[PDB]
């Protein structure tokens, strides 16, 4: 049927809009592909743990993985399961895998709460059409309250056996001249203190993040959705996914929209129009959707730039074998706390997280996720053939990101006589992960498939809201910035256009 303005997806930024749309008393669906995370499973918990991976960890495959790094150790913990609606879905490439939440809260149910605002001289230099004052006066800050953004106590921190892991690549970095930062997150650090002492039931602290958190963590669902629904002008249906988009002869906007079961079963197939319709379908999931529209004729006045300006936020993946003496503890709580920043906006910048791993014994290992500065960008393209968005990203458009991280942690090496670990990533010699993605941005990027507000070139009516709208790279974790994005966008459609 029709709804006033519809939203597809739930993540950062369908999340910040339906909220604001709600407020501004405009009646809003929200159309989520994945679950609704809220049903006790068979060990009585929501979401699987690490070690303990299921049905639950994995968007229709049929066997769990080990997370990226963790190989050596979780393998033998993986099984064959039942192609389910799980809420972790590698997305693979030709030669990229891109990692994305599915359920209503998006990649908020499965990343590691890593709460960062970007350096403004490099927000000023990725998108200089917009305003970097309103954005650092005013939208960064809304972001972070309703975020429920929060800081690790200093004093635990150095003390608990927890980051044990994250004290060690503190003090070899040092070494090499590098320092570190605390990085705030939404999982909550006073639960998390308790969780150390015995007192509640743990959920960092036990292995748990990947497949979502049984506790602690302020996912949206808790925050933006929750204050969305609150409204009482938003209602959310899941396992609903959007197809196809096309303008209706009377104006607005009609989709096709399936409705599955769990299984993946076809239960029905809906038409769903709407005055306003919002794209917060990810990365991903937005520019599929408009290149399928513009290349199937359903929205044929999108621009070129649709499906252009994708990057992997310059993410790399490597790892240190730290000297017997460094152990790293085996116990690691899963949400990193502490990042070595060494990001200066030129070509040799890096923003390293200090990822914990989750093997639960000592293996010596120092694992990070680097964020680079590498200009390389890909393309999604619609093949018509298996109705599809491909993205056309190759393995040596990396070499930048991976050059940037090897020199970086080439001086934490030679200031410590330590060596890489090579064998992380696969039987074959690699050092440097260089083909996957967690923070994908671009696809239709903000000025070029769209206005400086997300509204897509072309058309009335339709906002792209999420992190299609990134420029393939922000310095940092990227979240914070597709929040505060959002909040400015929506605040000024609600404003001039609705
Ligand atoms: C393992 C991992 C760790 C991460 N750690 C961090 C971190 O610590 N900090 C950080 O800043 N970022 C982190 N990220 C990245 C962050 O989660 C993403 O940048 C962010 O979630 C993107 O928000 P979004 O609104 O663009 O889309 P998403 O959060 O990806 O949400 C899109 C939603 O739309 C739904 N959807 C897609 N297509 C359709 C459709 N056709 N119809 C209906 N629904 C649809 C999806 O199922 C999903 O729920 C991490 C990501 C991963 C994979």
């Amino acid at each position: 049927g029709y709804v006033p303005a519809v939203v597809i997806g739930t993540g950062y930024g369908a999340a910040v809009s339906a909220l604001r749309l709600g407020e501004a008393g405009v009646q809003t669906l929200m159309l989520e592909m994945g679950q609704l995370w809220n049903q006790p499973g068979p060990d009585g918990n929501i979401f699987c743990g690490m070690l303990n991976p299921d049905k639950r960890s994995s968007w229709f495959k049929n066997r769990t993985e080990a997370p990226l790094g963790s190989f050596l150790w979780l393998d033998v913990v993986n099984r064959n399961i039942d192609p389910y609606a799980g809420v972790l879905d590698r997305v693979n490439y030709d030669q990229m895998s891109v990692y994305v939440g599915r359920g209503v809260g998006g990649g908020s149910l499965v990343n590691g709460g890593m709460a960062v605002e970007p350096k403004r001289s490099y927000f000023e230099e990725i998108l200089p059409r917009v305003d970097s004052s309103e954005m650092y006066d005013r939208y960064f800050p809304r972001a972070n309250s309703m975020l429920r953004v929060n800081h690790i106590d200093t004093k635990w921190f150095e003390d608990t056996e927890w980051y044990k892991f994250a004290r060690v690549s503190r003090e070899q970095a040092g070494k090499a001249g590098l320092g570190t930062v605390f990085v705030p997150n939404v999982y909550d650090f006073g639960y998390m203190q308790r969780e150390a002492a015995g007192e509640v039931p743990k959920s960092a602290l036990a292995t748990e993040v990947i497949y979502g958190n049984n506790h602690g963590k302020q996912s949206l669902d808790k925050t933006y959705l929750a204050a969305a629904l609150g409204t009482g002008k938003v209602t959310i249906q899941t396992l609903h996914q959007v197809k196809t988009i096309r303008q209706t002869k009377d104006g607005g906007y009609a989709l096709t929209v399936e409705q599955k079961d769990t299984d993946g079963k076809l239960l029905a197939t809906k038409e769903i129009s709407c005055r306003y319709l919002f794209l917060g379908a990810g990365s991903l999931g937005s520019t599929e959707l408009l290149v399928r529209a513009r290349d199937t004729g359903t929205l044929p006045n999108l621009n070129s730039e649709v499906g252009a300006g994708w990057g992997p936020n310059g993410n790399i993946m490597t790892a240190r074998a730290n000297h017997m003496w460094n152990p790293t503890g085996a116990h690691q709580s899963s949400i990193p706390a502490l990042g070595i920043d060494a990001w200066d906006n030129s070509d040799s910048s890096v923003f390293a997280e200090i990822a914990p791993m989750p093997a639960g014994l000592e293996t010596w290992v120092s694992l990070y996720l680097a964020i680079t500065k590498n200009p390389q960008r890909g393309t999604f393209v619609y093949d018509a053939a298996t109705d599809r968005a491909k993205l056309n990203w190759t393995r040596d458009q990396n070499a930048p990101a991976v050059n940037a991280a090897k020199a970086l942690f080439d001086r934490i090496n030679k200031a410590n006589g330590t060596i890489y670990r090579y064998d992380l990533f696969g039987t074959q010699l690699k050092a440097f992960a260089d083909d996957f993605c967690y923070h994908p941005l671009g696809g239709c990027v903000l000025g070029k498939a769209t206005d400086d507000y997300g509204r897509v070139a072309g058309y009335k009516n339709l906002y792209v809201t999420d992190g299609s709208l990134i420029p393939g790279s922000v310095g940092v974790n990227p979240f914070v910035t597709i929040t505060a994005l959002a909040e400015r966008n929506v605040e000024r459609i609600i404003k001039q256009d609705v």
